């Protein structure tokens, strides 16, 4: 009772961009004002939270292109 995985996968793929010049980007966030008050907080086991929080971002890649690949082989005799 033989067995014979042969896991032969090819990936001549391509992702790519292109731009010309990337540019006069403003970013004025309105200031804040902000009161948290956390009493009894029990996290576990891969949370992610936020609360209260304020975040300002300004994200300007080039190119920012993105490649996700995931190979997965099981075996259980």
């Amino acid at each position: 009772g033989s067995v014979q995985i042969v896991y032969k996968p090819v990936d001549l793929s391509k992702v790519t961009s292109k731009c010309g010049s990337l540019g006069n980007i403003h970013h004025k966030p309105g200031g804040g004002q902000m009161e948290v008050k956390s009493e009894k907080l029990d996290f576990k086991d891969r949370v992610q939270s936020k609360i209260g929080s304020l975040d300002n971002i300004t994200h300007v890649p080039g190119g920012g292109n993105k490649k996700i690949e995931t190979h997965k082989l099981t075996f259980r005799e």
